[PDB]
């Protein structure tokens, strides 16, 4: 996350790290069996970090716990990153507190406008690289699908949304894919791509989770 702050520990209880001997991705916790995460994430071998905060330290308030299962969407195009989503089932149900909780599938999809909160442990510079070790957050607005689709022309379909700054300096970057667009208490994105990172006119682009609700109830329900 480049431009954002500190979060504050377990601020954001459904946020997730896949790691697979380091962490290489975020996720969302939706039930105390599920997550889901972008399929551009796959990986054999995960295991599921929980409570975390620091994660490289075991602050007290974690669970790991290794996936059974992992689904990447019938649809997943790895060259648009069209169905840029997954699901992840865990070995064992995690314990739900208050350091440890799920985010709400959405009813509806939100509006341009509408103001989210990204978090994730992903790169923090634009041109450099630094790593935290502590989770960081950004406010940042859904973009016009206007603004979205001049910035990448040919490359948005439906399935996707922006989100961010025109001006650039704030944006999800790599290490937080996978994880949590949340605006009006529900899960609304998945931070999937982008051009760089918090450049000017180059926003990020997010899965569009009310397009998947269905598609996310009938296969935790058949698995
Ligand atoms: N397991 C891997 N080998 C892997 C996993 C995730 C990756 N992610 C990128 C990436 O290259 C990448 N993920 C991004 C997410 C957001 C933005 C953004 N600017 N908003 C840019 C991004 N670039 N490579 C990746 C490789
Ligand atoms: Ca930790
Ligand atoms: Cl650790
Ligand atoms: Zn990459
Ligand atoms: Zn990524
Ligand atoms: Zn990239």
């Amino acid at each position: 996350i480049v431009g954002g702050y500190t979060c504050g520990a377990n601020t954001v209880p459904y946020q997730v790290s896949l790691n697979s001997g380091y962490h290489f991705c975020g996720g969302s916790l939706i039930n105390s069996q599920w997550v889901v995460s972008a399929a551009h994430c796959y990986k054999s071998g995960i295991q599921v970090r929980l409570g975390e905060d620091n994660i490289n330290v075991v602050e007290g308030n974690e669970q790991f716990i290794s996936a059974s299962k992992s689904i990447v969407h019938p649809s997943y195009n790895s060259n648009t990153l069209n169905n840029d989503i997954m699901l992840i089932k865990l070995k064992s149900a995690a314990s739900l507190n208050s350091r440890v909780a799920s985010i709400s599938l959405p009813t509806s999809c939100a509006s341009a406008g509408t103001q989210c909160l990204i978090s994730g442990w992903g790169n923090t510079k634009s041109s450099g690289t630094s790593y935290p070790d502590v989770l960081k957050c950004l406010k940042a607005p859904i973009l016009s699908d206007s603004s979205c689709k001049s910035a990448y022309p040919g490359q948005i379909t439906s399935n996707m949304f922006c989100a961010g700054y025109l001006e650039g300096g704030k944006d999800s970057c790599q290490g937080d894919s996978g994880g949590p667009v949340v605006c009006s208490g529900k899960l609304q994105g998945i931070v999937s791509w982008g051009s760089g990172c918090a450049q000017k006119n180059k926003p990020g682009v997010y899965t569009k989770v009310c397009n998947y609700v269905s598609w996310i109830k009938q296969t935790i329900a058949s698995n």
